[PDB]
C-alpha cells in the first residue's frame, strides 16, 4: 500500500492519574451510547474498513483515525482527564471524515448529523465536582 492502521487508542500505560470523576464518566458514555443508536452513527461506530470502501491510502490522509468505540473504550479504560477531551475525539472523527470524504459527500453530512446530536446532549453535562452531599471516605 498503503500506510498501515495505527495502533487502538488508548495507551494502557499512559493512563491518566486523575481521570474523569464517575458522574461524569457516566453521562459521557450514556450520551456516546445515545449516538450510536442514531442511524446516521453507524459509519463511525468502528474503525473504516479500507478493503471494503477501496481506500488503501486512507491512514495517509488520516494518520489519527478515531470512532465511536474508540471513545467509548477510553471512557471505560478511564483514559480521559478532562470531558472536553471527549469532545475533541468526537470533534477529530468528524474532522477525519470532512477531511478526507469532503462537505460534498452524504457521509460529511452523517457526521455532521450526529456531532448536532452529540453537542446537544453534551449541553446537560454535569460539572467536574462531585455534587451536595456526595461523601468522601
Amino acid at each position: 500500500a498503503g500506510a498501515p492502521k495505527p495502533p487502538q487508542e488508548p495507551d494502557m500505560n499512559n493512563l491518566p492519574e486523575n481521570p474523569i470523576p464517575q458522574h461524569q464518566a457516566k453521562f459521557v458514555l450514556n450520551t456516546i451510547k445515545a449516538v450510536k443508536r442514531n442511524r446516521e452513527a453507524v459509519p463511525f461506530l468502528h474503525p473504516v474498513d479500507t478493503v471494503k470502501l477501496n481506500v488503501p491510502f486512507y491512514y495517509n490522509y488520516i494518520p489519527r483515525p478515531m470512532d465511536l468505540s474508540t471513545i467509548e473504550r477510553k471512557i471505560n479504560l478511564k483514559a480521559y482527564e478532562d470531558v472536553s477531551q471527549v469532545v475533541d475525539d468526537f470533534n477529530l472523527m468528524v474532522k477525519n471524515c470532512k477531511k478526507f470524504n469532503g462537505e460534498a459527500a452524504g457521509i460529511s453530512k452523517m457526521a455532521t448529523n450526529i456531532q448536532a446530536q452529540f453537542e446537544k446532549l453534551m449541553v446537560k453535562v454535569p460539572p467536574k465536582e462531585l455534587p451536595a452531599g456526595t461523601n468522601v471516605a
